[PDB]
């Protein structure tokens, strides 16, 4: 089997990606955000506490002849960016792109935190993510993908994100005419459940390729690209005016500047983020001051390359037995 879906920004800046998912019978969609950084399928739903609901869709298990409590089954999730949710769990039919899963675990959110309140855009969260991460009790449940894999043609899925266009999500395929040149693959680390991988370097606009050893994570569900310090200070050392405010909570830069590209390696491979992906607007509304899209991971305690790099590339999540990642320019 395979499955293919549109993936869709939820505004004008790329800060986050949806892509509708059925959930049910009847079916009810559901706009996801697929988070390749997590491990759990969680939904707004009827359970949820009613205040911290502002816009969202909806599942209703109730209504749901195919749905089923699991038994004593809770999650309770943190994100990086310091939001959070928690409920308990159901299974049901999910279907992504006309690829079913059933006996999924659904996780209906009972408290989610303000951030994913105050977004009427996100339904919830499909976790991409290594199933050792999975955070429901007292029996760990797996991913959608982990239980597709065995159905599917190949054991893969892609992502192939828009800059400030819809993208594609696909499973069991790689389409070949999605993408330039060749994809290079390089080797993945499951140790920390995450698409870990190590970069082989960087360049700042039209400079001189820098080799170095970056260890990072390929994490749909963040919006930036967060590097080493000094590396992320080579990089607003050429926009005149950058600085790191911390007030702001990272380097600011001026509206009117042209941002320069920043490439990263794979292998012995380069990707190019042009300079215009790396610009996220007016740190607050009519402000001359806008906020970069690569930010030091000082202090996060692992690099992340998030949208802001994987919208750069066709990205291969392999699946296989030994797990490896792929990128080609596109």
């Amino acid at each position: 089997s395979t499955g293919s879906a549109t993936t869709t920004p939820i505004d004008s800046l790329d800060d986050a990606y949806i892509t509708p998912v059925q959930i049910g019978t009847p079916a009810q969609t559901l706009n996801l955000d697929f988070d390749t950084g997590s491990s759990d399928l969680w939904v707004f739903s009827s359970e949820t506490t009613a205040s911290e609901v502002d816009g969202q869709t909806i599942y209703t298990p109730s209504k749901s002849t195919t749905a089923k409590l699991l038994s004593g089954a809770t999650w309770s999730i943190s994100y990086g960016d310091g939001s959070s949710s928690s409920g308990d769990v159901y299974t049901d039919t999910v279907s992504v792109g006309g690829l079913t899963v059933t006996g999924q675990a659904v996780e209906s959110a009972k408290k989610v935190s303000s951030s994913f309140t105050e977004d009427s855009t996100i339904d919830g969260l499909l976790g991409l993510a290594f199933s050792t991460l999975n955070t429901v009790s007292p029996t760990q449940q797996k991913t959608f993908f982990d239980n597709a894999k065995a159905s599917l043609d190949s054991p893969v899925f892609t992502a192939d994100l828009g800059y400030h266009a819809p993208g594609t999500y696909n499973f069991g395929f790689i389409d070949t005419t999605a993408y330039t040149g060749s994809i290079t693959y390089t080797a993945v680390s499951t140790k920390q459940g995450f698409w870990e991988w190590t970069s082989t370097g960087y360049a700042v606009g039209s400079g001189t390729f820098k080799s170095t050893s970056i260890d990072g994570i390929a994490d749909t569900g963040t919006t930036l690209l967060y590097l080493p310090a000094t590396v992320v200070s080579a990089y607003w050392a050429q926009v005149s005016g950058a600085k790191s405010s911390s007030s702001v909570g990272g380097y600011v830069f001026p509206c009117s500047a042209t941002l320069p590209s920043f490439t990263f390696g794979v292998g012995s491979a380069r990707i190019v983020i042009p300079g215009d992906y790396i610009d996220f607007g007016p740190i607050s509304t009519g402000s001359s001051s806008c906020f970069g899209g690569i930010q030091s991971s000082a202090g996060i305690g692992i690099n992340i390359f998030g949208d802001v790099a994987l919208k750069a590339a066709f990205v291969v999540f392999n699946g296989a037995t030994t797990p490896t990642l792929g990128f080609a320019s596109k």
